[PDB]
């Protein structure tokens, strides 16, 4: 349905182009830039425009209505982004009220490990109800990226128009408990600089979850219910549906399931 301006979703990422056409009238906020992988998508336009479109623009968003927060990872966007960079991108949208944090990035890990920095700045998350969303990562394995393996994340694995998962998608076994399919394959979104094209990644399918997210808060707010980003992570974890068949691609591939936004909002309502 509709999102909410009470309902804040934080694009954590590289540079955004606000200017782009679609954000004419999105509520965005973007805070000031301080003193195979990466954290920064390369995206950060795109990105946030599956979000944040707006309905008769260009690229129509999933929760136009709901308020954004443009928080900037880097001081300098040539320069390698670090976990350190990207904790204090957590702490300040959690400290500015975010609901739901999409990092579309990450960092390609041997079993999920992280430095102490950003295991703190998840938990912080995990403290604060905050709803963490993180891209799975494009190396085709049984792999895990950092954001997206960590406690309490939701991490987001792509799939194709036909609902089956993508070659590239990392299946890891921490994504079977805590990772959702969601679409990935040439997704619309602006570009900077003005126009749109589509592009497929674990980057776009990432910002479709928050979206959905997002929406779901939304509903959690005009039924007189207090938000609670955590639920909605367990709601998208419990409704998605398998994976058709394992003949032809595999049962680990599927992660917890395909995301299913019918079903999430069936169970939002505590319904069967």
């Amino acid at each position: 349905l509709k999102g909410d301006h009470n309902i804040r979703v934080a694009i954590l990422d590289g540079p955004v182009d606000i200017a782009h056409p679609c954000f004419q009238g999105a509520d965005l906020t973007v805070l000031p830039t301080l003193a195979s992988d990466g954290f920064m998508s390369a995206h950060g336009t795109h990105v946030a425009s599956i979000i944040f479109g707006q309905p008769e623009t260009s690229v129509p968003g999933i929760a136009p209505q709901c308020r954004g927060l443009i928080v900037p990872i880097f001081s300098d966007d040539r320069r390698r982004i670090t976990q350190l960079d990207l904790a204090r991108g957590i702490e300040r949208a959690v400290n500015a009220g975010a609901h739901i944090i999409n990092i579309s990035g990450g960092e390609l890990t041997d079993f999920g490990e992280a430095d102490g920095w950003l295991e703190n700045a998840v938990s912080l998350c995990r403290q604060n109800n905050v709803l963490l969303v993180a891209a799975a990562g494009n190396n085709g394995c049984d792999c895990l990226h950092v954001p997206a393996a960590l406690p309490a994340v939701l991490a987001v694995g792509a799939m194709d128009d036909h609902g089956h998962p993508l070659d590239f998608s990392n299946w890891g076994s921490t994504y079977e408990q805590q990772g959702i399919l969601a679409p990935g394959e040439d997704i619309l979104g602006a570009k900077p600089g003005g126009g749109t094209e589509r592009l497929s990644g674990t980057s776009f399918a990432t910002p479709i979850v928050s979206g959905v997210a997002a929406l779901l808060l939304s509903e959690q707010v005009r039924r007189g219910e207090t938000p609670d980003p955590q639920k909605v992570r367990q709601l998208l974890l419990q409704s998605a549906l398998p994976c058709d068949d394992d003949a032809p691609e595999q049962a680990r591939r599927c992660l917890a399931g395909r995301l299913n936004v019918s079903g999430a909002f069936t169970l939002l309502k505590g319904g069967n």
